[PDB]
């Protein structure tokens, strides 16, 4: 089990002002550290956040968090469940800031809620250095859904923080699962508008090079993987279903006739196109919401290679390899044309 630690700097808070924190299981024989960002949507104004506080309070507050959690999938310590990194130091960071991990704003006389996701990540890293992170050779920042977008927004800032603090030997890398979205046209008739409003409500921050390209008022562009990815310096592995259920939901897709058939086929082709220049990627032709912390994450394969294998090949590449591929994108055009898709 992973054990809860509330942050020692109690001014780094969840939405309601309670302390943020992390769950930790140390592995003293290992120099690998996996830090995983939870997902779970976001909220973007007072009324929308008030609703979330009524029925999704664990995503806004630490007051009711349990003392332990079990690691599953890529967070499992059992070799049979996690062929990739079963011996690593494991960290699960709960998502309690409702800001896609981008905020840097405290509760105040003018602010009902605090949005501190970007500061939570920095403070977890700083407190872990005294618990063994100072001896790491690799820090993998991973996450699913809003946490996967959070990886894209924060991996280079973690790298720069460790450099400025005096730890140049730690190699920082990212793993973004189910956080790679398209700002496309809906099938029936606003996510880009909600993100734009959220950034202003949260005092949200984006990576520096991407901010300088798009400039003031246009920082919402940096929440879209295909636009922010080319600006990043740290190595990033991208995992994305070609027919992701969250993408189809915001596109208003729920005996399929010609117009919808063409829409779905075009969505898969567009997603595949955005990954052409992403050398480390895993993108199966499936309709799914399933994520990399699920216990059966080993079962899906693209071109005969599982995700745990592809991640191992990626590690080797950062020391093309014969029989050890890292770029795995399905080419078949309809959900479940890959026989290994989750049932
Ligand atoms: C063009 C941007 C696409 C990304 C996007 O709009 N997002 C928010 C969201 C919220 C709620 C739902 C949702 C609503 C009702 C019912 C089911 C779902 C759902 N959620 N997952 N599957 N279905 C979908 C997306 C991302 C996410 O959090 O996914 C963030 C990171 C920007
Ligand atoms: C605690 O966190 C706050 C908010 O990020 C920061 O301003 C402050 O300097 C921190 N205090 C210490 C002692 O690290």
């Amino acid at each position: 089990d992973l054990r809860l630690h509330l942050l020692l700097n109690t001014s780094v808070t969840c939405n309601d002002g309670s302390p943020a924190g992390y769950y930790l299981k140390e592995s003293r024989g290992s120099r690998r550290w996996l830090l995983f960002l939870e997902g779970g949507w976001y909220c973007f104004n007072r009324e929308n956040c008030d609703s979330r506080y009524d029925t999704m309070r664990r995503l806004m507050s630490s007051r009711d968090w349990p003392r332990t959690r079990t690691g599953t999938g890529i967070l499992s310590s059992q070799p049979e469940e996690n062929p990739y990194w079963w011996n690593a130091n494991m960290v699960f960071i709960p998502y309690c800031s409702s800001d896609v991990w981008s905020g840097a704003s405290s509760k105040s006389e003018k602010n009902e809620y605090a949005f501190m996701g970007a500061l939570i990540i920095q403070e977890v890293v700083r407190e872990l250095l005294g618990r063994g992170l100072s001896g790491a050779k690799v820090l993998l920042l991973a996450g699913s859904s809003a946490g996967g977008t959070g990886v894209l927004l924060n991996v280079d800032r973690v790298a720069e923080q460790l450099e400025k603090l005096g730890y140049p030997a730690i190699q920082v890398r990212g793993l973004a699962d189910s956080g790679w979205f398209l700002d496309n046209k809906q099938y029936r008739h606003a996510p880009t508008e909600a993100i734009r409003r959220g950034i202003r409500y949260w005092n949200g921050v984006v990576p520096e090079r991407c901010r300088r390209q798009f400039q003031e008022g246009e920082e919402w562009n940096c929440f879209f993987g295909y636009k922010v990815y080319p600006t990043l310096r740290s190595p990033v592995f991208v995992v994305q279903w070609l027919f992701d259920e969250a993408q189809l939901t915001v596109d208003n897709v729920h005996p399929v006739q010609e117009g919808l058939r063409l829409y779905i086929q075009n969505l898969g082709r567009e997603l595949r196109h955005t990954l052409k220049d992403v050398p480390a990627s895993f993108a199966p032709a499936c309709l799914s919401h399933e994520i990399i912390i699920r216990s059966h994450w080993t079962d899906v394969q693209v071109k005969g290679t599982s995700l745990p294998r592809a991640l191992h090949c990626w590690d080797r590449s950062l020391h093309p390899l014969k029989g050890c591929p890292v770029h795995l994108v399905d080419s078949c055009p309809w959900p479940h044309c890959n026989p290994s898709c989750p049932t």
